[PDB]
């Protein structure tokens, strides 16, 4: 390939595997800036 | 390829796998800026 | 390819797989700016 | 035997500038 | 035996500028 | 035997500038 | 007057004299909530 | 007056004299909530 | 007056004299909540 | 001797909910 | 002798909820 | 003799909730 001069190479292999198998109950509440009076 | 001069290469391989298999109940509430009086 | 000079190459391969198989109940509420009196 | 007398006088005299804001139960976004 | 007397006088005299805002139950976005 | 007398006078005289803000129950974002 | 019992008296004499004699120039600007772009 | 019993008296004499004699220039600006861009 | 019993008296005499004689220049600026960009 | 090449691609794919507020020069009272 | 190449790609993929507020030059009272 | 190459890729993938507030030049009272 670069036999003679100045050859730069960045090799990036990124693999992401997000898996959620929910055989059940997940409950979530996000209350940002909310208020209860 | 770049036998002589100044060859740059960025190689990016990105693979993302988001999988959600919900065999069940997911409950979610996002209350942003909301208010309850 | 670029035997002589000044060759640049950005190689980007992006693969995204979002899969949701919901064999069940998902409930979601987003209340932004909403208010309840 | 209750003898009750209540006398109330409210007197307001503005000779200038009044600015008022009340937000019982508001939300400003 | 209840003898009750209630006297109320409200008197407002503006000689200038009044500005008022009330938002019982409002939302401004 | 209750003999009760309540006398209340409220008198406000502005000769200049008044600014007021009240937010019982508000949210400003 | 109240020789025997339970006499109450509130005596209020209020006198207000606002006088402005302007032998000259008064300039005033009230800009409430106004905006200039 | 109240020779025998329970006589109360509040005596209030209020006198206010606001006088402005402006033989000259008064300049005033009140900018509440105003904005200039 | 109250020779026998329980006689209370509050005596209030209030006199206020605000006088401004401006033989000259008064300049005033009140900028509440105002902004200049 | 200027040789100029500018290539720009903007690609936006919403698969869900987007809420946006911009107040360049506003005032909410 | 200027040889210039500029390549820009912006790619945004929302798969969910986005909320944004920008107040360059605002005032909320 | 300037040979210039600039390559920029911005890629954003939200799979969830994003909340953002920016107040370059604001005032909240």
């Amino acid at each position: 390939k670069c036999n003679t001069a100045t050859c730069a190479t960045q090799r990036l292999a990124n693999f992401l595997v997000h898996s959620s198998n929910n055989f059940g109950a997940i409950l979530s509440s996000t209350n940002v800036g909310s208020n209860t009076y």
